[PDB]
């Protein structure tokens, strides 16, 4: 089946013996009902006592038959309100920088869980979107609200 997918079935599997609590990860269904192993739809929760918590937040990981020497590209969905991502929905995360950042023994839950680390303690050195951005560095209040707010779109 090629390396790619010899990795995701690895990364399937441990992550079906153990992963963290409310977190979740698994290949697409396709429309006829056939598993793609190299598009999963996973959900971060929003961890408890930040403005993020009570949120669970759909993110996609996309996978080429270049991985694991190259890294997925990540995406919650267009509009997503966070100063690291894009307006398309694309997480800018530092070890999915394919030169500056990977290593490829990486695992789907140690990806899934530093994105849940970037919700509420964001990289500075990465503006990915300017509404997000600009509200982080310097407005902190309204920052806060705009967050909260976010966390009721994406319940349950």
């Amino acid at each position: 089946s090629g390396i790619a997918r010899g990795r995701l079935a690895e990364e399937r599997k441990s992550w079906r013996k153990n992963h963290p609590h409310g977190f979740v990860a698994k290949p697409e269904t396709g429309q006829d009902g056939t598993v793609n192993l190299m598009v999963w739809h996973c959900t971060i929760p929003g961890k408890a006592g930040t403005d993020w918590e009570g949120g669970f937040f759909p993110l996609t990981m996309h996978f080429s038959e270049d991985y694991p020497s190259k890294p997925p590209k990540c995406k919650f969905p267009q509009g997503f309100f966070h100063p690291n991502v894009y307006p398309s929905g694309t997480v800018c995360l530092s070890i999915l920088n394919e030169d500056y950042g990977w290593r490829p023994a990486i695992t789907v839950k140690q990806i899934l869980v530093g994105i849940q680390d970037l919700l509420d303690t964001p990289n500075p050195a990465d503006p990915a979107q300017t509404d997000g951005y600009h509200l982080f560095c310097q407005d902190p209040v309204e920052y806060k609200k705009r967050v909260k707010l976010q966390s009721k779109q994406y319940p349950a």
